[PDB]
DNA sequence: GACG
DNA sequence: GACG
């Protein structure tokens, strides 16, 4: 059963940001990818080499300069700071940035559906602080939003760890590139994605919920 | 020199694919933008080996790419070049070249420190001109009337005379790293290509941009419409 | 030239 | 768990 339709647009997103969900972090950088539904209904060996990633895609990847420091982990692990961001003139998370994305947005063909990995752990809710700051009106209500991690289990347990390594390496005996750049994170993610991609199209068109309804992670 | 506009702190690596060459009245099919602040082009490191490595892209970068169905058809060429073609494009979904698309460049334009530089393998020839008539074409007023653009084939002959070349894009390229680039299909490919070049002697490349560097407005468009 |  |  589809409670929304199908989903025209898959947008693959990662965030980078200061710290962990109880240090209330906030944003870094920020990557999207947008693929069209029909992408995945055209994506073989054991190991399948690792799926090559549609010809048509649309991409935005964005440092933001956050309002506190990174922790030291997340300095570490991203290679950002608040130091180096301002240094290099980088926006905070602003009115401005929320038209970008509502732009961006509004040249896919609706609806739309993002796709993060731990997103309603992580990525959906920090998400929604972010834009709970601006009140422009939110560009994301009318999105919808699915987590990774329970749509790869699903098709694994159809056909241990969920960390998009680990599922990366399980399914391709390679380790992955790029790590927590926010761009190298969403392309091992839509790696996973393209797997078995019409489950996966299947999957996301029967989960899919309302961005609206993602509870903040925290402020409210 | 004394500089025209003074500092430009961003350079932004611009690329289009189209559907063919200026003769043929081409469309943007392709647009790649990768914006980095002038800082990590003074932060680039000294290259030790050889051949020299390519550089590493600077970690503080902003990248926009999109896909845009042309409204005539993709020649041979022009296909066989980016793997795109407009029947696809458009199975794809992807919209045509609009006053949306020009409030998205206008937006991520404006995330940029100002003012900002275009910089564009024979930019003067083909990207800028081009780009211009893909604008004049809109409702929306053009996001680039206070940019500034530049063409790196210019930027790279006098760098490379100051240490009869081919100066396309992938000649220089392997002239300097010894290698093929990584990617010559897409948009962002290309970018990534320039911005490696353009890293080649970051410092000099800096010195010439701000040198050279003229209002986007100034840009003739490459086809009327009428 | 060199750009698609 | 798993996300910085
Ligand atoms: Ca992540
Ligand atoms: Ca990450
Ligand atoms: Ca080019
Ligand atoms: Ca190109």
């Amino acid at each position: 059963t589809l409670p929304h339709g199908h989903m025209q647009t898959l947008i693959f997103l990662d965030l980078e940001a200061t710290g962990l969900p109880s240090s209330r972090p906030e944003v870094t950088e920020l990557c999207l990818l947008a693929v069209h539904r029909r992408a995945l209904e055209n994506t073989q060996g054991h190991p399948p080499p690792v799926p090559r990633p549609p010809r048509v895609v649309d991409k935005l990847s964005l440092c933001i300069a956050p309002g506190k420091a990174c922790s030291p982990g997340a300095s570490e692990i991203t290679g950002l700071s608040k130091a180096e961001l301002e240094v290099q003139g980088r926006q905070r998370f602003d009115d401005n940035l929320a038209i970008l994305l509502r732009a961006f947005l509004q040249r896919q063909p609706q609806p739309c559906c993002l796709v993060a990995h731990n997103g309603d752990r992580y990525d959906f809710p920090l998400l929604q602080t972010e834009l709970a700051r601006l009140s422009t009106p939110s560009p994301l209500d009318g999105t919808f939003c699915v987590d990774s991690i329970a749509a790869l289990k699903a098709l694994e347990q159809a056909s241990k760890s969920y960390s998009l390594g680990s599922i990366y390496t399980r399914l391709y005996w390679q380790a992955p590139t790029d790590s927590h750049t926010a761009e190298g994170d969403v392309l091992t993610l839509l790696s996973i994605c393209q797997w078995k991609p019409q489950a996966l199209l299947q999957w996301v068109d029967e989960h899919a919920r309302p961005f609206s309804t993602v509870k903040p992670m925290y402020g409210t």
